[PDB]
């Protein structure tokens, strides 16, 4: 009988020692088993395995609350749909265009690179661990963890089609936001008006117009009575708002806005690239980079900075 000594982990934080037989495969001893990425589930093992780290499934309470504490996810799937992106996410490539960690295309991950480059330009801390760590290292250009972990806080896999929108709403549940407040009024003439406050991830999302002035003076809305309303921002403090709409031909202006997502394409097939306003506007699609004065297509998202804003409106 032929053993080697290993580590196990759910976190690569916190190691447990363990034994394993030669002649029986890593998955008749610990269930699924990842190594440095890669699926040895079905893998005897090896004299060169002594002495490593392999992550396995949270089986037992110790990994369960292992894998709560660093990933803030109870979901028993999270570490296998983690384990099985990275995978992927490890041969994607990752290059600095104009400033910012970008990603080549490959996998259809264009909403992934439009997003990445999206968090390197507003101010958002992520309260899990793992994610907050893997942001980091992403921002320095090693992304590949930061974008599995996407991936797994989705329930989304490599090479399915995603929206930018619905990606930032579910990291942006896992980010500090909770102190974000946004007080907004609507106005008929018959029925009067209504306030409304919104607090966290609510208070910085918008769905409906791109623009933030137009925001600000107000958007015809439909009231019950069969009149038009006025829908208007009193008061916002955030370090950002993303205003969001279905997509529909935009232009946007040099210094007017921090960054935006535009998307070409269908519910089957589409492309997003990033648009960012520096010195002038560069249309970064995942490597290639351009740049140009001006800029209209169809928009998606735009995002500016904010700290706090109040209406003037009386
Ligand atoms: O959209 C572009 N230019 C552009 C400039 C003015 C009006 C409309 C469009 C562009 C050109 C080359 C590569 C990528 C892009 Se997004
Ligand atoms: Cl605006
Ligand atoms: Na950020
Ligand atoms: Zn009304």
């Amino acid at each position: 009988v032929r053993t080697i000594k290993v580590f196990t982990t759910v976190d690569n934080i916190n190691l447990h020692t363990q034994v394993v037989d030669m002649s029986m495969t890593y998955g008749q001893q610990f269930g699924p088993t990842y190594l440095d990425g890669a699926d040895v589930t079905k893998i005897k093992p090896h004299n060169s395995h002594e002495g490593k780290t392999f992550y396995v499934l949270p089986n037992d309470d110790t990994l369960r609350v292992e894998a709560f504490e660093y990933y803030h996810t109870t979901d028993p799937s999270f570490l296998g749909r983690y384990m099985s992106a990275l995978n992927h996410t490890k041969k994607w490539k990752y290059p600095q265009v104009n400033g910012l960690t970008s990603i080549k295309w490959a996998d259809n991950n264009s909403y992934l690179a439009t997003a990445l480059l999206t968090l390197q330009q507003i101010e958002l801390k992520f309260n899990p661990p793992a994610l907050q760590d893997a942001y980091y290292r992403a921002r320095a250009g090693e992304a590949a963890n930061f974008c599995a972990l996407i991936l797994a806080y989705c329930n989304k896999t490599v090479g399915e089609l995603g929206d930018v929108r619905e990606t930032m709403s579910y990291l942006f549940q896992h980010a500090n936001l909770d102190s974000c407040k946004r007080v907004l009024n609507v106005v008929c003439k018959t029925c009067g008006q209504q306030q409304t406050t919104l607090k966290g991830v609510e208070a910085v999302m918008y769905m409906g117009t791109l623009s933030y002035e137009q925001f600000k003076k107000g958007v015809q809305i439909p009231c019950t009575c069969g009149k038009q309303a006025t829908k208007y921002l009193v008061q916002q403090e955030s370090p950002f708002v993303m205003m969001s709409a279905p997509p529909a031909q935009y232009e946007l202006k040099h210094g007017t806005f921090t960054c935006a997502s535009e998307y070409t394409g269908n519910y089957q097939c589409g492309h997003y690239k990033h648009i960012t306003s520096k010195e002038t506007l560069y249309c970064i699609d995942g490597a290639l980079l351009t740049k140009s004065s001006e800029y209209k297509g169809p928009i998606t998202d735009v995002f500016y900075k904010e700290n706090s804003y109040t209406t003037t409106i009386k």
